[PDB]
């Protein structure tokens, strides 16, 4: 049973990529379309914006569709998303601002997860990416893919 | 292999169990539900066991559907992410047409090996962990109901 889920994973991956595949606009930058798709797991569903944007473009983007910028809840979680997540980086609620000087997730929301922040050197930029490899930091402004996060809470219809 | 991967597999149905399921989880007893999603499509487990086709009413009662496999990969994830019990797979004997059928016309490509289940032993296909297997219409089993979205779930 290792591959299997690999094997797969990737592959229901495409598949869903191809069948949620949208080009629309946001009423903010109105008539302006820009290509997204999304796809659930767990009680997490998850909106890619597809237009490389800024962390702080993508974190009014999620709020404006009512949604919020990527929390990651674990590790297991975390393990998901860099598995069935194509080869590529994205901005995620992880960032620094100011009194707490520290990270938060982009409510003070809660995590149950590592990380551990002295793996980051702020010169370094002040917003959390990922890859396929990890979690890394980069200029809060620089252009990437973000991801939306809603947590279901009652059974979709 | 045995695999960190699996692993969380198992820790990830923990979790949405935990989160969906209906009571405060006062360390008395219960009999009830819990879903989870996957790609575009969730699944509403059903606790009381019941009879095939006292599975297909629940889920339509629901407006949902006893489960219809769309493919090897659902299935490969299914089969690995659910526990072993068995379950109620959607698929059955067709009123009628000499084989087994997908209830409601079928568009799967869950290509079904026919030519390996003994009618002599049911017409309900189950997920019973291993693959699927078919027993009686009426064991009562855990029902499996599905919904495809067809919209970001609004």
């Amino acid at each position: 049973p290792g591959n299997d889920l690999l094997e797969s994973l990737h592959k229901e991956q495409n598949r869903w990529y191809s069948e949620t595949k949208t080009f629309s606009d946001s009423s903010q930058h109105t008539g302006r379309g820009f290509e997204k798709y999304w796809f659930c797991y767990g009680i997490k569903c998850y909106y890619f914006v597809m237009d490389r944007k800024t962390w702080s473009g993508c974190k009014q983007t999620c709020q404006i569709s009512s949604l919020s910028l990527l929390k990651i809840d674990n590790e297991d979680e975390l393990k998901f998303l860099k598995l069935l997540v194509p080869s590529d980086s994205y901005w995620i609620g992880l960032s620094y601002d100011n009194k707490k000087k520290d990270w938060a997730w982009i409510n003070n929301g809660p995590s149950k997860l590592a990380l551990n922040t002295m793996k980051y050197n702020i010169r370094d930029g002040g917003c959390m990416l990922l890859s396929k490899t990890r979690l890394d930091n980069d200029n809060c402004d620089k252009s990437f893919i973000c991801i939306c996060g809603k947590r279901l809470d009652k059974f979709p219809h």
